[PDB]
């Protein structure tokens, strides 16, 4: 009934490859709210803004005990080199399958070049401390995108 988007159930225990070398799932984040933001490449302007800009709020969502995960399909590797370039202090998932973007439905195709072209999308979750999305941002616009993702968030945790 709250929920925007069901996920398949085994999407919730996929490992998932974290800058700097652990894993981590979905199921593991219970009992807190969970930031989900989705991005087409490491160290591009729009992507490097977009995760500047959710660092700098990191004490907000800790305030509400929310962490963040940024997700592309770049390798561990790139994302070691993005996080400690930019100073991101949360974690960047290495998608190289797109299991977990196929979850979330963000790749999305383009009729371009008279190819069908498909890749990331821009796109936000928010998963609620019991597994739920509960709130999603497509073809996100980045200018104002982390604060009113703060701004859903504070809404939803009441
Ligand atoms: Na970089
Ligand atoms: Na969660």
């Amino acid at each position: 009934t709250d929920a925007v988007l069901e996920l398949p159930a085994a999407t919730f225990d996929l490992p998932l490859s974290l800058s700097g070398g652990t894993q981590t799932t979905l199921r593991a984040h219970a009992g807190h709210w969970l930031v989900i933001y989705f991005y087409p490449k490491d160290s591009t302007p729009g992507c490097t803004t977009e995760g500047l800009d959710f660092n700098a709020l990191l004490p907000e969502f800790d305030k509400a005990g929310a962490k963040i995960l940024g997700v592309s399909r770049d390798s561990v590797k790139s994302h070691d080199n993005f996080c400690a370039k930019q100073g991101f202090a949360f974690p960047l998932v290495s998608d190289g399958d797109e299991a977990l973007c196929r979850a979330f439905d963000v790749i999305k195709e383009k009729n371009m070049y008279g190819k069908q072209v498909l890749g990331i999308e821009r796109s936000t979750f928010l998963l609620s401390p019991e597994g739920q999305v509960v709130q999603a941002w497509r073809k996100v616009k980045v200018a104002g995108h982390a604060d009113a993702v703060l701004a859903a968030l504070k809404a939803h945790a009441k």
